[PDB]
């Protein structure tokens, strides 16, 4: 009397969610039996050998899993035919360097970190397992992994972030049960020493290349006023760039709209982390209650290839490391249904609210940029806590200033030259030594080869429209 296996199905078949545990816990009538074992067996390999056996998999499609159980009587065999139909939002992924690049490849050096951190959506409550090479690193749980290569070459990193969703019975014999998402990462540790990489000679001080432009909605976006000066040409990421490299050329404004707006220059030569009070600046036209502060990110071309497309560190401000001060915000922009429309958002944290389309000022049909070809985007970065405040009495608006750190940013680091009246040619100064890590640890970088200047608050100001970070220049000072 050998065993035989019960496992009720579904009557129309067994279609599940895929990125979600399904456990399979079959009837082993005889299973008292003197000699009994059981096997999974999964694209003729053996899966387990446990009275039951749990299928997770990403692709739709349909897998056989084949059931064999023995005693001293006899054997016998089943086969589940698991059709993998649905999807669910559920998403890991690694970040990319900006967001028109498409690779997720990081770069490192010899010994130094490497901050993974996986993007998510739709997770609620997420738990980390962390695996390098095929090996789980025990321990590391939590939403970032520092990973250090000592040697060069490439290493294959794992994250499978997973989420206890609630259970349901299947049939008798199934239950559905946790959520869990897979995705890795290459890190690439290049042969050569960060010194080698340093750029020496060089013939301007001046940025010299625009690689990016890409503003969050605002104002000054898409519009063709002699006060905008864009020209209802720039529907294109190439033409962006040809824009924004001729109004830096000129001194003339470049706005990163609202919160996560940006551009991405570069120079002809590494600037060096100096001994001077700084090592560059940014001209931008902050006066008393103009601050508008933008986030700086360096990068250094460690893989050598000229191409922003490394790591970006964070230059530490006044603001970093409160409790207020949201790293990795997130928010997502809509372009709306509409001409004349003001624009709406979400963010990371569950708030929602809108850019206000103002017909007084600025008349353009969008204020979501023209050559943002999908309808919804979404910008990370340093979110900055919001000072902009009206005063009742007089209705005037103040956006306050920082103390320190920020493109556009009236505070204790702004070089002489500016208008304190208008803020034409102001400029704030910046120190490669305030590059941190991703957790705040000094990054200690001997140079940098571009610059990412990030708009740092998610705030409006009544008839003043957004707040939204303008740049006119970058200079090396050393
Ligand atoms: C257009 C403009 C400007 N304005 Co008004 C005028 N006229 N502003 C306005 C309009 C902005 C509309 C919009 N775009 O959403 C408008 C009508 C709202 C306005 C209002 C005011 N402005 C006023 C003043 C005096 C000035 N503003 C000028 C900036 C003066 C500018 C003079 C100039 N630069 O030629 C100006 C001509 C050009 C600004 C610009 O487009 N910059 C380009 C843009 C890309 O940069 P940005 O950093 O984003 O500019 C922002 C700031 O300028 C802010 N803002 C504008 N005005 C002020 C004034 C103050 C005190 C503060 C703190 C912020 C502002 O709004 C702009 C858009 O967000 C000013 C330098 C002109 C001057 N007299 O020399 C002067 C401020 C001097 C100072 N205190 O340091 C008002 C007090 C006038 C009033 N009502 O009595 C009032 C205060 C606003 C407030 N704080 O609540
Ligand atoms: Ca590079
Ligand atoms: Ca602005
Ligand atoms: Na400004």
């Amino acid at each position: 009397t050998p065993p035989v296996i019960s496992l009720a199905l579904p009557s129309q078949g067994l279609k599940v969610v895929r990125n979600t545990d399904y456990t399979f816990t079959p009837d082993i009538q005889h299973s008292d039996v003197e000699g009994f074992k059981i096997e999974w067996v999964r694209e003729g390999k053996i899966v387990s050998t446990e009275n039951t056996y749990t299928f997770n998999e990403k692709e739709l499609g349909v897998y056989t899993v084949t059931i064999n159980a023995s005693n001293i009587d006899g054997t016998t065999t089943k086969d589940v035919s698991v059709e993998v139909v649905e999807t669910m939002p559920y998403v890991v992924k690694f970040p990319t360097p900006s967001y028109l690049q498409t690779s997720t490849d990081r770069y490192t050096f010899a010994d130094r970190p490497v901050f993974l951190r996986p993007l998510l959506e739709y997770f609620d409550n997420p738990r980390f397992e962390w695996s390098v090479d095929g090996q789980v690193m025990e321990g590391e749980v939590e939403r970032m992994f520092k990973f250090t290569p000592s040697a060069p070459g490439e290493y294959t990193v794992s994250c499978t972030v997973s989420e206890d969703t609630p259970t349901e019975k299947i049939s008798r014999n199934i239950d559905k049960g946790k959520t869990a998402v897979t995705a890795t990462v290459k890190v690439v540790c290049v042969d050569k020493k960060e010194q080698d990489g340093f750029r020496a000679s060089g013939s301007s001080k001046l940025w010299n290349k625009v690689y990016e432009y890409t503003p969050a909605p605002g104002q000054f976006i898409n519009e063709t006023s002699t006060i905008g000066g864009m020209t209802g040409n720039e529907t294109s990421p190439e033409a962006a760039v040809a824009w924004a490299t001729q109004r830096l050329k000129d001194k003339l404004h470049v706005s990163l709209g609202s919160f996560g707006g940006y551009i991405i220059v570069g120079f002809d030569h590494s600037i060096p982390n100096s001994g001077n009070q700084y090592d560059f600046c940014v001209q931008g036209n902050a006066f008393d209650g103009s601050s508008e502060p933008g986030i700086v990110w360096v990068m250094q071309d460690i893989n050598g290839n000229g191409l922003p497309d490394d790591e970006w560190y964070e230059l530490k401000g006044s603001e970093a490391g409160k409790e207020e001060t949201i790293q990795n915000f997130e928010v997502t922009y809509y372009r709306p249904e509409g001409k004349k429309m003001d624009v709406q958002w979400i963010s990371s944290d569950g708030r929602n609210g809108w850019v206000d389309y103002l017909s007084a000022y600025h008349t353009q049909d969008y204020y979501y940029p023209a050559w943002i070809s999908e309808n919804s985007y979404t910008l990370t970065g340093t979110c900055l806590a919001a000072r902009n405040t009206q005063d009742s009495q007089t209705g005037y608006w103040d956006n306050q200033s920082y103390d320190w750190g920020y493109v556009d940013n009236f505070g204790n680091d702004q070089i002489e030259g500016g208008s304190t009246v208008d803020g034409s040619g102001q400029r704030n100064g910046f120190k490669i030594s305030n590059a941190i890590h991703a957790d705040g640890t000094e990054a200690n970088l001997q140079y940098i080869d571009f610059i990412k200047i990030q708009c740092g608050v998610l705030a409006k100001s009544g008839w003043l429209g957004e707040v939204s970070t303008e740049v006119f220049s970058f200079e090396d000072l050393t």
